RNA sequence: CCAGGUCUCUCGUCCGG
RNA sequence: GCCCGGACGAGAGA
C-alpha cells in the first residue's frame, strides 16, 4: 500500500468529518488488583504521552508495492488453492439486496449500531433510518444505491483501545477505515454467497477459520493437521499487500465463478479517504473497514503461503498442505518439517515481512506445546486426551479486566473472561476468582465455578 | 445527546416457538 | 428437563 496524494476535502469538495478526541476507556474497579501494561492508544496529536509526530506515525505503514506482476508460483498457488474451494460448490450468483442487508443462512445482518459512513455521516444519517429488521424493507436502501452509488471515499478513524506502553509513546495507533453503507451493500449483493460458503466450511478446505468456535475447533484443528506444524508472524500484513496479491485474489474469483465482479476488487485497490480535514488517496492494500476483508486476507494468505512453498522448496506436494488462517493470523502443516526461516527470505521478494511466531527473537520449531493461533495456545484435556483446551494466558485478561467502557457492563465483562479464564486450569482460575472477590464490587459479581464451565465444556461434545 | 469500520465466536438480559 | 429461534447489550479474536 501507498499514499498518492493529500490535500485539503475543500479542493476536492468533501465535507470535513470529526472523530471524538477522547477514549471511551477508564480504570476499572480491578485496575489495581491486576497488573498490567497495556492503556489506550492514542486519539490526537496533542497527547502528552506522544514520544514521537502522530500523523507520521500512523501513516508511516503504507510500506509501497514491491510487485504487481502474478509470477509463475503465484499462478500455481491460485490453480492449487481455486481447485480446493471448487470442491464446496459455492454458489456463485448474486444475493439480492434483502438477503445483502438482512442476512441469510451463514450471513449476519448489517451492524444497525455502527456508522453508516460517507455521505450519511455529514448528514446526521443512521443504519436505523435507513434498515428495519422486523419488515426488511429494501425500498429505502434500493433509493440511496440509485441516488449516491457506490465506490464512496470511506471515512478515516482512529481506533479506541488498548495497547502497549511502546505502542503509545510511538503513537502507533491503528487506523479504522469506515465503509459506506452503499458499498457494504454493494459487496455483500457481489460477494454474500461466498462469505456465508466461507462461514459454513471452517477448515483446511476453505484455508480459514472464520466461522470456527475455539473452545470446539480447537479439538479438530489438530486431527486435520499434518505431522509437521510451522508458522510466522507478518509485519503489517494489509498493509504490504502489494498489487499482484489483488489480481492473484482475482484469478481466483474468477476461476471459481465470481469472475464477473472481480471489479470490485480493483476498487478495493483504488480508494479515497476522509481524515479530518483531509483527502488522500490509496493504491494497493485492501482497507480493513470494508466488506469482505476478512474473508479476502485470509484467501491471499493462503495464497501466499502456497507461493513460498512451491518457490523455497522445490517439488513441494501442495496437496500434503494442510493451513488454516483467520486473516493474517496462521497455523500451518506439512508432512515434512519446513523451515520458516526459509520461507521468510523468500517473503521479502514479495514484500512481505515475516518474523518468528509470537515474537521470539529467532526461528524456531513450532510444536503443539508452543503454536498459538487466535492467541491461544492448545492443551490435551488431562482427563479427555482427545480433547483440546484453547488456552489464552491469564497476561491478556489481565489487562482487559483493568479498564472499562462503562462500569455498568462489570459483571458481563469479567463473566465472559471467566470463559477465557478456565483452560488455564482449575488452580489459575481459582486464583483469579479470589482476585476478583478481594475488592467489594467483586463480591458482587455471580461467576462460575471451573466445574461448571468444565461440565459444560464437556457436555458441548 | 450523540460521534468512532468490517467480520466471527461466545456469554448475558429480555422475548418468543 | 431437552431442542430451536429472535431483539438488544457485552467480551474476546482477526
Ligand atoms: N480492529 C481490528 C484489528 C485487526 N483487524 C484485522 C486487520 C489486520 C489483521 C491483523 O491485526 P493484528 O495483527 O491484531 O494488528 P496489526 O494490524 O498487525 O497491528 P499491530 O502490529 O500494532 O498489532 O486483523 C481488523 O480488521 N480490525
Ligand atoms: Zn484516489
Amino acid at each position: 500500500g501507498e499514499i498518492q496524494w493529500m490535500r485539503p476535502s475543500k479542493e476536492v469538495g468533501y465535507p470535513i468529518i470529526n472523530a471524538p478526541s477522547k477514549t471511551k476507556l477508564e480504570p476499572s474497579a480491578f485496575h489495581y488488583v491486576f497488573e498490567g501494561v497495556k492503556e489506550p492508544a492514542v486519539l490526537t496529536k496533542n497527547d502528552p504521552r506522544l514520544k514521537t509526530d502522530f500523523e507520521e506515525a500512523i501513516f508511516s505503514k503504507y510500506v509501497g508495492n514491491k510487485i504487481t506482476e502474478v509470477d509463475e508460483y503465484m499462478k500455481e498457488a491460485v490453480d492449487h488453492y481455486a481447485g480446493q474451494l471448487m470442491s464446496l460448490d459455492i454458489n456463485t450468483e448474486q444475493m439480492c439486496l434483502e438477503d445483502a442487508m438482512y442476512g441469510t443462512d451463514g450471513l449476519e445482518a448489517l451492524d444497525l449500531s455502527t456508522s453508516a459512513g460517507y455521505p450519511y455521516v455529514a448528514m446526521g444519517k443512521k443504519k436505523r433510518d435507513i434498515l428495519n429488521k422486523q419488515t426488511r424493507d429494501t425500498k429505502e436502501m434500493q433509493k440511496l444505491l440509485d441516488t449516491y452509488g457506490i465506490n464512496l471515499p470511506l471515512v478515516t478513524y482512529v481506533k479506541d483501545e488498548l495497547r502497549s506502553k511502546t505502542k503509545v509513546e510511538q503513537g502507533k495507533s491503528r487506523l479504522i477505515e469506515a465503509s459506506s453503507l452503499n458499498d457494504s451493500v454493494a459487496m455483500r449483493m457481489a460477494f454474500g454467497n461466498l462469505y456465508a460458503a466461507f462461514h459454513k466450511n471452517p477448515g483446511v478446505i476453505t484455508g480459514s477459520a472464520v466461522g470456527c468456535d475455539p473452545d470446539l475447533f480447537w479439538s479438530k484443528i489438530p486431527v486435520l493437521m499434518e505431522e509437521k506444524l510451522f508458522a510466522f508472524d507478518y509485519t503489517g500484513y494489509d498493509a504490504s499487500l502489494s498489487p499482484a496479491w489483488f489480481e492473484a485474489l482475482k484469478m481466483v474469483l474468477e476461476k471459481i465463478g465470481f469472475g464477473d465482479r472481480v471489479d470490485y476488487i480493483d476498487y478495493l485497490n483504488h480508494s479515497h479517504h476522509l481524515y479530518k480535514n483531509k483527502t488522500y488517496c490509496v493504491k494497493g492494500g485492501m482497507p480493513s473497514g470494508c466488506s469482505g476483508t476478512s474473508i479476502f486476507n485470509s484467501m491471499i494468505n493462503n495464497l501466499i503461503i502456497r507461493t513460498l512453498l512451491l518457490k523455497t522448496y522445490k517439488g513441494i506436494d501442495l496437496d500434503h498442505l494442510k493451513m488454516i488462517a483467520y486473516g493474517d493470523d496462521v497455523i500451518a502443516s506439512y508432512p515434512h518439517e519446513v523451515d520458516a526461516s526459509l520461507l521468510a527470505q523468500s517473503g521479502k521478494d514479495y514484500g512481505l515481512t515475516m518474523t518468528p511466531a509470537d515474537k521470539s527473537a529467532t526461528f524456531e520449531t513450532v510444536t503443539w506445546e508452543n503454536v498459538t493461533f487466535l492467541k491461544r495456545f492448545f492443551r490435551a484435556d488431562e482427563k479427555y486426551p482427545f480433547l483440546i483446551h484453547p488456552v489464552m494466558p491469564m497476561k491478556e485478561i489481565h489487562e482487559s479486566i483493568r479498564w472499562t467502557k462503562d462500569p455498568r457492563n462489570t459483571q458481563d465483562h469479567v463473566r465472559s473472561l471467566c470463559l477465557l479464564a478456565w483452560h488455564n486450569g482449575e488452580e489459575e482460575y481459582n486464583k483469579f476468582l479470589a482476585k476478583i472477590r478481594s475488592v467489594p464490587i467483586g463480591r458482587a459479581l455471580d461467576l462460575p465455578e471451573y466445574s461448571t464451565l468444565y461440565r459444560r465444556w464437556l457436555d458441548s461434545f
